[PDB]
């Protein structure tokens, strides 16, 4: 969001959250680029998780989260490490939010000069990203839930996840396999 169209449509996905009809306020809004939509709301989607996460960071150590689960997970990104390895969820999260961050600061897929078409691939790398967000949510519903509770942000989490999940499921980003976890929550909602 260079501030400049995005930006916008940024504080579109933002504010129009207000409605509290979130099956709406996901939507392409009428005559926007599909692929624009889906990397501004990736965008906050990963700022909200890396800000949420960095709440309870203290209470998910090395000791705290011995491996990264429930459901267990393990790093292989892809080039740089193609046979999965198990490690700790602080190294895990740590590990994935760079991967993240280098998926947004890459412009051959999310570029900030305008006109310049998402790669043809894109949206497989869009869901790529989403599904591992949301390997973040679960971590902290299953593990350190109290440790929000206790904490002021507690409130704040939910209304993120159900904006991600609403959001995903208008666009089928995430499969229902991945929501495996959390699962007895998307009913919920
Ligand atoms: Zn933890």
């Amino acid at each position: 969001p260079e501030g400049s169209h995005q930006y916008e449509l940024l504080k579109h996905a933002e504010a129009t959250l207000g409605s509290g009809n979130l099956r709406q306020a996901v939507m392409l809004p009428e005559g926007e680029d599909l692929n624009e939509w889906i990397a501004v709301n990736t965008v906050d989607f990963f700022n909200q998780i890396n800000m949420l996460y960095g709440t309870i960071t203290e209470f998910c150590t090395e000791a705290s989260c011995p491996v990264m689960s429930a459901y267990e997970y393990h790093w292989a990104d892809g080039t740089n490490i193609k046979k999965p390895i198990k490690c700790s969820a602080p190294k895990y999260i740590d590990y994935l939010m760079t991967w993240v961050q280098d998926q947004l600061d890459d412009e051959t897929l999310f570029p900030s000069k305008i006109g310049v078409p998402f790669p043809k691939n894109f949206m497989s790398v869009a869901k790529t990203i989403l599904k591992r967000l949301f390997r973040v949510y679960a971590h902290i519903y299953h593990q350190h839930f109290d440790s929000v509770m206790q904490l002021e942000e507690e409130a704040h989490l939910n209304t993120s996840f159900k904006h991600f999940i609403f959001f995903v499921q208008e666009f089928n980003l995430i499969d229902r396999r991945e929501l495996a976890p959390l699962q007895e929550l998307i009913e919920k909602l």
